């Protein structure tokens, strides 16, 4: 049949097991906001068990990684709002247990079905490409000194007014996730989000800050970096156009 639709049985499976744990019920359906009325002052991406499950539905997540995603917002999400330690923050952690324990069961069936949801995720150019990406990212950019303020998402709770500045955010570590889900197919797509760092970094800090220096440092050890490794990446790029394109 459709592998999206027997990954989707699978992953519905996987809510109603979280669903049946423990003290979960606080985690099956969205915040109330006019109860809890400061949630979206301090909560950038809400995410609860039902909007997971409807997203499921919807045919939102061709593999594993993007709806454990979602699901590792649940915990970040009582982390940052109850607390790391809050007996809800726990809960939700034994959630995101559960799923981990039934992918590794399923690993095999699900990794079947994922390369037949997208061929791209075993094409051996594909996964050499984002190989050299993330090291580029581990290896060079996130080791310029005092690089931590982009290495991943501000916490709103932290910086109240960032998201109503920055309303396309993006960080190193978002890019580390984009690549182990083979986003970029290209240098081009890369350097899309690489800038937009740089560029967050201009509108909110202004561009002669220190916070502002330091990503340009980032975005330029990016390109020299991307250009010390330019001829094989460009014979990557050709073989993934033409696996993208016999798909
Ligand atoms: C907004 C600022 C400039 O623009 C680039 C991003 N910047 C960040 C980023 C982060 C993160 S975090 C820890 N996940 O929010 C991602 C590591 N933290 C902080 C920060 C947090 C808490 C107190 C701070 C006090 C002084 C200076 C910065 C503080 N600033």
């Amino acid at each position: 049949t459709d592998p999206m639709v027997t990954l989707s049985s699978i992953l519905e499976s996987i809510i109603n097991d979280m669903r049946d744990l423990p003290n979960t019920y606080p985690f099956h359906t969205p915040v109330n906001a006019k109860v809890v009325k400061d949630y979206y002052k301090i909560i950038t991406r809400p995410m609860d068990l039902q909007t997971l499950r409807e997203n499921v539905r919807k045919r939102l997540y061709p593999s594993r990684e993007e709806f454990r995603e979602h699901l590792e917002l649940i915990v970040k999400n009582s982390a940052t709002y109850n607390g790391p330690k809050h007996s809800l923050t726990q809960i939700s952690q034994s959630m995101l247990d559960l799923c981990d324990e039934k992918l590794k069961e399923k690993e095999d069936k699900l990794a079947r079905l994922e390369k037949a949801i997208n061929p791209l995720l075993d094409d051996d150019d594909q996964v050499a490409f984002s190989f050299i990406l993330d090291n580029i990212v581990t290896q060079k950019m996130m080791a310029v000194p005092d690089s931590w303020p982009f290495h991943h998402p501000v916490n709103k709770k932290f910086v109240p007014d960032y998201y109503k500045v920055i309303v396309n955010p993006m960080d190193l570590e978002t890019i580390r996730k984009n690549i182990s889900k083979h986003k970029y197919q290209s240098r081009e797509s890369f350097l899309d989000d690489v800038n937009l760092i740089l560029a967050n970094s201009v509108k909110y800090n202004g561009p002669e800050s220190q916070y502002t220096k330091t990503a340009q440092e980032i975005v330029n050890v990016c390109y020299q970096t991307l250009t010390e490794y330019d001829e094989h990446l460009t014979q990557l790029e050709k073989d993934i156009c033409t696996a993208k394109e016999a798909a």
